[PDB]
């Protein structure tokens, strides 16, 4: 019934013992003596030289009494004013190559210290507002930025950082949700959201716990100031080796808030930073107290950045749809509809998002059924997504009325838009000194933060060892994955005359740069070698599932012979029954084809024959192939003049599920008529050269350069507004918003690339991590 002797412990307790946790104001279970006990704020929290000495006054919100660090209560400054000690800010950074720790600790502690809205360029704007920040940053290991999870709201983001899980995976897909199942509602604010039933996953506290590691409160009552936090943290990190946690939490409200109201780039932004900072130079003044300063890891990190909106710039749906009455919209930065299914006759998926498609000429949204938005955004497959989404444009907003400014900050948007990036920091004994590494996402930081506790992960979207980089011990040894399928080298097994394709055609080393792709599910595969290209054709899929080639920065571009303009070539080592027919393309009047080595790059005349093969040959839709002509007759070769030669792998993925998983046989939904031939939810090309621009891509002895791209397979083009005007205006910017990472195609295909290379797998793995922003 009392909280004495008893604020902010850890127990685990279920009703009935009343409440004193971090959280028991959010649940109203606190009891009665813990605003007075635990909730103390006098005399401040920070010492003057007049309280050194003191007599202990419990009433105190900290102590400067001689007993203070014997009970582990001193204001963060005991020593600095007191004992005369120096701030840890204005000590000089000296490298910790071993973390030293009191005896009895089992394991180098870890402290996250979160901040809401912390956009990756406050980082400079406050290099003097932000001292001790900028300590860690300068003397630890960071990156210039963060990519966060979309949508870049707060919930998703920090979850997924618990998880390392992408939203639709752990399922808090947004700061307020529907699920169907539940037939229930999430919201930002409510007690809902302390239902489990929304927590998917496996979060970090859970990690740790169930392997042994004990975990401190990751969540504050917002009614629990930040200093008081920061004082509970350095008195759990007091206990004895018992009781004491291995890894905790702080979460700063700032500066999301004032980045709100004001904007992200006001004047007004910089006491803010300068409060974060001062709660983080409480942290390391009271951890240098606890002689623990060179022995806990910190990790700065925050969830999203903040952009310029204000209400004024606000699409209104009343505007594009007729019935806005009958359908729910989450609103903002982001927009999902639903049906509100009472009265909602006339509601029809396809209507709506046809009235919502390029009806103004610089519309700042765009409607999207949840399976072909961009595939790096990965936010489809949960129930909780509804169809219909609204992908806003920075800066702008989306409401269904204009009865619907407070506001010159927000965000959510698309996370490769730069004003969402957020900041990463690393400072400890397992993280590398004065060391700087590239922007990685957010959905790694998990598997790192498991190896510095020595957790086993949870299974995650994470690829364990990306960021091994960023760690001076704490190894974890990243393997290859093995090749499960191996492939059939197959010869000139068949002849011309034992096709019956309906196929007519008028006939008459250097490009495997990075090894051969691995094929890590069940399946039947042939190498083809030609000339120009090589290639890996299923004789499942009828189709190759990669081509590779090599085009280099003096190579010519060579138009499509009009003698060879329908021209399909059988290929006499693959047999007529693990082949496509024509015939199916004519049939099929909404199907045409196309070939993933373009004949606009062969090396002859007489190579070019090659590229007309068979085996060479996708299902394309006409509307689709306005897109791949114009990739790959101008921008390959505007790749390779740009980046001295270029590796290119293109290939076919299968989606229909919207898993972001390769697509089993069953699970294709779509084919050719009267074919086994299937239609590709998405082509993927990934794109390779030096990172060393003076180095041919053939000849490249160090870092690689990469752009990928999982452009969707539609039998339209009205994702592109300006899809009239000349492929020069919107081809480009279509595949810039398909932009991927090779790891995302590896999931959508099961293979496994640059196996082959000089690098380390390492190295690889933060290869195919990358994505490149267009930014
Ligand atoms: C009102 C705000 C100040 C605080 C909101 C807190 C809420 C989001 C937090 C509080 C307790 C959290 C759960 C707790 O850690 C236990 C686990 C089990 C694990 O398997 C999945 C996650 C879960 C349920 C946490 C979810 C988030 C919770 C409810
Ligand atoms: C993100 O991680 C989750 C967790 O593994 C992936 O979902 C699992 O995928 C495996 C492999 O196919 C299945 O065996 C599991 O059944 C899946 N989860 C569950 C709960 O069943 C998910 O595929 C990952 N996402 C991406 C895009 O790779
Ligand atoms: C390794 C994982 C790191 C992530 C830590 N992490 C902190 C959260 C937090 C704590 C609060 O105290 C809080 C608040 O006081 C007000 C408010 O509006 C939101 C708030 O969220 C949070 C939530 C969901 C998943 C993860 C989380
Ligand atoms: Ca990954
Ligand atoms: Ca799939
Ligand atoms: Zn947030």
């Amino acid at each position: 019934g009392s909280c004495k002797g008893r604020c902010f412990e850890l127990q685990e307790v279920g009703p009935p013992d009343c409440r004193c946790d971090n959280l028991c104001k959010s649940y109203s279970s606190c009891c009665h003596d813990f605003d007075e006990l635990c909730l103390k704020t006098a005399r401040g929290w920070e010492c003057t030289k007049d309280r050194c000495g003191e007599v202990r006054n419990e009433e105190n919100a900290c102590h400067c009494s001689e007993d203070c660090l014997s009970r582990g209560d001193c204001c963060t400054n005991y020593q600095v004013v007191c004992k005369g000690e120096s701030h840890w800010v204005d000590d000089d950074c000296e490298e910790i190559k071993v973390p030293e720790c009191p005896a009895g600790f089992v394991r180098p502690p870890l402290i996250i210290f979160s901040v809401d809205g912390f956009r990756a360029s406050y980082m400079k704007k406050g290099s003097k507002v932000m001292p001790n920040i900028e300590k860690l940053r300068s003397c630890g290991t960071h990156a210039p930025y963060m990519r966060p999870v979309y949508p870049t709201k707060t919930f998703p983001n920090l979850y997924t950082l618990a998880t390392g899980l992408y939203p639709e995976s752990h399922g808090i897909v947004g700061n307020s949700m529907y699920d169907p199942v539940f037939d229930a509602s999430f919201h930002l604010r409510g007690r809902e959201k302390f239902n489990h039933r929304w927590w998917g996953g496996q979060p970090l506290w859970i990690t740790a716990t169930k392997q042994g590691v004990r975990a401190g409160t990751f969540f504050w009552s917002v009614s629990i100031p930040h200093e008081r936090r920061i004082l509970t943290i350095l008195q759990w990190l007091s206990l004895p080796d018992n009781e004491r946690p291995s890894v905790y939490a702080f979460y700063s409200e700032q500066p999301d808030f004032s980045g709100h109201k004001y904007g992200p780039f006001g004047p007004e932004m910089t006491n803010p930073l300068r409060e974060i900072d001062k709660t983080v130079g409480q942290l390391m003044d009271g951890l240098k107290q606890l002689r623990l300063h060179r022995c806990v890891n910190v990790i700065f990190v925050g969830d999203h950045g903040m952009e310029d909106v204000t209400c004024d710039r606000t699409e209104f749906l009343s505007n594009y749809l007729t019935n806005v009455d009958d359908i729910t919209l989450v609103p903002g930065t982001l927009g999902r509809i639903r049906a509100k299914s009472i009265n909602n006759s006339k509601y029809d998926p396809k209507t709506i998002i046809a009235a919502l498609t390029c009806k103004k000429p610089d519309q700042h949204f765009k409607p999207y059924m949840k399976q072909h938005l961009p595939k790096r955004l990965h936010y489809a497959n949960n129930r909780r997504i509804e169809d219909i989404h609204l992908l806003v444009d920075r800066r702008w907003h989306v409401a269904r009325k204009p009865l619907d400014c407070f506001f010159q900050g927000d965000h959510g948007f698309d996370n490769k838009v730069n004003s969402m990036q957020t900041v990463f920091v690393g400072y400890g004994p397992t993280f590398k000194y004065r060391t700087k590494v590239p922007p990685f996402e957010n959905i790694e930081l998990y598997n790192v933060m498991c190896d510095l506790l020595g957790l086993k992960p949870a299974p995650n979207n994470g690829t364990h060892g990306s960021l091994n980089h960023l760690l001076r011990t704490n190894t974890f040894r990243p393997t290859m994955p093995d090749e499960v399928s191996r492939p059939n080298y197959p010869g000139i097994m068949y002849l011309q005359s034992e096709f019956d394709l309906g196929c007519t055609c008028d006939d008459k080393e250097r490009h495997l740069l990075y090894g051969r792709p691995a094929v890590l599910y069940r399946t039947s595969y042939d190498i083809l070698y030609h000339t120009d290209f090589e290639s890996g054709y299923s004789e499942i899929f009828l189709m190759p599932l990669w081509t590779s080639y090599t085009i280099s920065k003096q190579a010519e571009v060579s138009s499509i012979p009009e003698h060879l303009t329908n021209c399909v070539r059988p290929d006499v080592r693959v047999s007529p029954g693990f082949s496509q027919n024509c015939l199916a393309y004519k049939n099929d009047k909404q199907m045409s084809y196309g070939f993933l080595f373009p004949p606009y790059l062969s090396s002859s005349p007489e190579a070019k024959y090659d590229a007309f093969l068979v085996t060479n040959m996708v299902p394309m839709y006409p509307a689709f192939k306005r897109v791949w002509a114009y990739f790959q007759r101008v921008l390959v070769k505007k790749y390779a003049s740009e980046r001295n030669g270029v590796n290119v792998i293109s290939g076919p993925i299968f989606d229909y599920n919207y898993d972001g998983l390769r697509d089993t046989e069953d699970e294709i939904k779509q084919y050719v008529e009267g074919s086994s031939i299937p239609v590709p939810t998405h082509y993927y090309s990934i794109i390779t050269s030096c990172l060393d621009f003076t180095q041919p891509a053939d000849k490249c002895d160090g870092p690689l350069s990469v752009s990928s791209f999982i452009l969707p397979h539609r039998p339209d083009n009205d994702e592109s507004c300006n899809s009239s005007e000349d492929e020069s205006k919107w081809v480009e910017e279509l595949m810039k918003m398909h932009t991927a990472r090779v790891r995302d195609i590896e999931h959508l295909t099961g293979l496994d690339f640059y196996r082959k290379t000089s690098r380390s797998y390492s190295e690889i793995l933060t290869l195919k991590t990358y994505l490149h922003t267009y930014e």
